[PDB]
C-alpha cells in the first residue's frame, strides 16, 4: 500500500451482498444500492451480481448507475430541474417526486417511468422539507402514481422500521392498496452484527401480502458496512506533553463525517482513550502506549483522537482506520491540496488492485 | 449581474478582489513586509494572475499547492507541511523558494535534499492550543545547531486583529528572542483580517516595520481569508417551494456540499436582501418585521439537515428566483464536494468591465472519477 489509500475488501462486500440478496429472496423485496453512501466504482459490477439496481439522487448518480452497474435505476430528488429531467427520465425506471408541484410540473416528461411520491411520515423531523404529508394527499389525483416511498431511518433496527411502518400505514394506508410498489428507503442496518434479519424479512413479506405490492429496500451504508479501511502512514512523531503521530491522512478531508457528526474512528489494534473533543472514553491499561493521532492538513484541529496501542509507534508504521468505505470517499475533499487517498480493491485472491490513482489535476481543476 | 446564468455558481468580483489586494500591497509598500497568498483558503484559478500583480507569491502546504502556485502564479513559492514525505520532497524542493519544517526530525531528514532552498522552522508559540502538533516549542531550540536555518515561522491567528498579532509577537520574542537575530527572515503566518472593515492597518505596518528593523530580518505575511474576504457570492435558484408549517424554499445548492463550513463551524450565511431570523440549529437571531416574509432556505441533497437557516425577505419568493449567499469565495470552493452527486457550482468571474466570464464549468466526470 502506497499511502493513504481506501482499500475495499471484496470478500467482505460479497458477504454483505449475500445477506442482502437473502433478504430479497426470502421476503420477495427488491434490494437496491443507495449510491449516496457507497458508490465505489471498482465494486459496482460485483454489487450488481446481487442487487437489483441503484437508487440515485439526480442526474450524476443516475448516469453513474447506468455506466457502472447498468441495472434498474430509481431516482429521487428534493429538487428536479427542467434542464435535467429529460436525461433522468431516459435513464430511470422509477422516479420519485418530493412534492406534488414537482410531480405535476414533470409528469408529461416522465410518461415512460413508473412514478412515486415521497411520503413525510412525521415520525420522531419537524419542518422537514422531505416528502409529502398525508393531509396533502386528500383530493389529489393519484391515477398516474404507482408507488409510495419513504426514507425515515439512519443506522436503525428492524424494530425501528416496524415502528415507522405502523405510522406509515395509520397515516397513508387508504392510498397503499392502489399502488404497484412501496419503497421503504434506507437506513436499515442489515449487515450490522445483531440486526434482526428474520424480522425485516417478515415485515417486508407481511406488508407485501397485506397490500399486494412490490416492496423495495434501498440501503447504502449496509452495503459498505465494515467492507474496508483507510490506511495511512506515520510520517512523524513529536512530543507536546503527549506523544503525537502525524499521519499522511486528514480527518477533515478524508474522514469528514468524523468532524461533522462528530464521531471517532476505531483503529485496528488500538482502543479509543479520548475523542478530539476531549471526551474521556477509557483509561490506559498496563503495557499500553497512548498517542494522539493527527493529520497532515495545516488545521489545528485535524486530530483523530487519543488511542491506546500495545506497542510503540514508529515512523513508517501503517495506521488502519476501520470501516471507512461508506460516507467517506463520496464526500471527501482536496482541502489544503492534501493528496487524496487512492482507491484500491483487495480481490478474492488477496491481490491488491488499483482502482483509482489520483493526481495533482484532481485538485487544480476543482479550483 | 446574475439573470441568464446556470445556477449554482460561485461568482468572484474582480473589483472587490482588487480592492483587497491594493490594501495588502499597501501594507507591503509601507512596512517592507512581503505579502503572500495562503492557498489553503483562496485558490481561485481565474484570479491567480490578478492576485500576482499585487502579492509576492503563494504559501503552500505541500506538493499539490506548490504545483498550483507554479502553474497559476509563477511567483515566489513558500511551502510548509506538518508531514513532508520522501516521494514528494524532490519536486517540492525544485519548486519552492522557502521550505519550513514542522519539527527538527523533519528538518534533519530532508536537509540534504533541500540545499538550494531557504529553510525555516515553525515555532509553537503556545498562546491563547494545548497538545498542538504544529511547530517546535522554544525549549527544543536550546543547543540545536541552527546554522542551516534561515528563517522562523509562526501561525497563531484566525480572523484576528493587529492587537492580537501584537500579543503573539510579544510572546514569540519573549520565548524565541535569542534565536531571531541570526535569521534572514521571519514569517508571521496568516489569520490577519487585514481587509475586514475596522482592521488597524496602521498598527500592522508599524509592528512589521519595527520587528524588521530590530532583528534585521525580512518579514513575510501570508493571509488567505483576507485576500478573498467579501470578494464574491454563491448564487443559487429556487427550484421548489413547499410548506410544512413554515414556507420552505428548496434551492439548487447544498450547505453540506457547497458551503461546508456553515455545517462544520457551524455558522449562518448572510443572504443578499434578506435578514437571518434563525439558524439551522434553531438559534433565534431576530424577529420577523411587519411587511416581511419568512422562509427556511434549504438544499438539494437528500440529507434532512441540509438547511441554510430561516430568513426574512421584503417580498414573497417564487420558483426561479435567485438567492445570493454572501461572501462565499474563501474556505468554500477549496473544500467543496460532489456528495450525493450534486452538481457543483460553476466558477465565474465578474470582471472589471462588469462582464461575467466562465472560469470552470463542471461536469459528470468530476463526480464519477472521484468514486
Ligand atoms: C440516504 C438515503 C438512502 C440510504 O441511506 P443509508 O443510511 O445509507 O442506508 C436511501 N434512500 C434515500 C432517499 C436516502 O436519502
Ligand atoms: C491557514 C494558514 C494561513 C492562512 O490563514 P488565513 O486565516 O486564511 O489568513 C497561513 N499560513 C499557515 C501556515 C496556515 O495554516
Ligand atoms: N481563517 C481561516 C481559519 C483557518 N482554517 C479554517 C479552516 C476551515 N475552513
Amino acid at each position: 500500500i502506497q499511502t493513504p489509500a481506501y482499500i475495499l475488501e471484496e470478500d467482505k462486500l460479497r458477504k454483505n451482498c449475500e445477506l442482502l440478496a437473502s433478504v430479497g429472496e426470502k421476503s420477495g423485496a427488491k434490494v437496491l444500492l443507495a449510491l449516496k453512501g457507497f458508490a465505489f466504482s471498482g465494486a459496482m459490477k460485483i454489487v450488481g451480481e446481487y442487487l437489483k439496481g441503484c437508487t440515485c439522487s439526480g442526474l450524476w448518480e443516475a448516469k453513474f448507475a447506468k455506466e457502472y452497474m447498468d441495472k434498474e435505476i430509481h431516482t429521487y430528488s428534493p429538487a428536479f430541474k427542467e434542464d435535467e429531467i429529460g436525461e433522468i427520465a431516459s435513464l430511470s425506471h422509477h422516479i420519485v417526486f418530493n412534492s406534488l408541484a414537482q410531480f405535476h410540473k414533470f409528469q408529461s416528461k416522465t410518461q415512460k417511468n413508473s412514478l412515486g411520491l415521497r411520503c413525510n411520515v412525521e415520525f420522531s423531523g419537524r419542518y422537514s422539507r422531505l416528502g409529502i404529508r398525508a393531509k396533502d394527499f386528500e383530493n389529489v389525483d393519484l391515477n398516474a402514481i404507482e408507488g409510495l416511498h419513504f426514507h425515515a431511518l439512519c443506522e436503525e433496527s428492524a424494530d425501528a422500521l416496524e415502528a415507522v411502518l405502523k405510522v406509515f400505514e395509520e397515516k397513508f394506508g387508504k392510498w397503499i392498496g392502489q399502488m404497484k410498489w412501496v419503497n421503504f428507503g434506507g437506513g436499515h442496518h442489515i449487515t450490522k452484527k445483531g440486526y434482526d434479519v428474520e424480522k425485516l424479512i417478515a415485515l417486508c413479506k407481511n406488508f407485501s401480502d397485506k397490500y399486494g405490492v412490490q416492496v423495495y429496500l434501498e440501503p447504502g451504508e449496509a452495503v459498505g458496512w465494515q467492507t474496508g479501511n483507510l490506511v495511512a502512514s506515520v510520517v512523524d512523531i513529536i512530543e507536546n506533553e503527549k506523544q503525537i503521530a502525524i499521519l499522511d491522512t486528514s480527518s477533515e478531508a478524508h474522514m469528514p463525517d468524523t468532524i461533522i457528526m462528530p464521531y471517532t474512528s476505531e483503529v485496528l489494534n488500538a482502543r479509543i482513550l479520548a475523542t478530539r473533543e476531549n471526551e474521556k472514553i477509557s483509561d490506559l491499561k498496563e503495557n499500553e502506549f497512548a498517542y494522539l493521532l493527527t493529520g497532515n492538513t495545516c488545521l489545528a484541529g485535524d486530530v483523530m483522537g487519543e488511542y491506546a496501542f500495545d506497542k510503540k509507534l514508529k515512523i513508517g508504521d501503517k495506521i488502519v482506520f476501520l470501516d471507512q468505505i461508506h460516507y467517506t470517499i463520496v464526500k471527501n475533499t482536496t482541502f489544503n491540496g492534501i493528496r487524496l487517498p487512492n482507491l484500491m480493491l483487495l480481490d478474492h485472491k488477496n491481490e491488491l488492485q488499483m482502482i483509482r490513482e489520483f493526481s495533482y489535476k484532481d485538485y487544480s481543476l476543482r479550483n
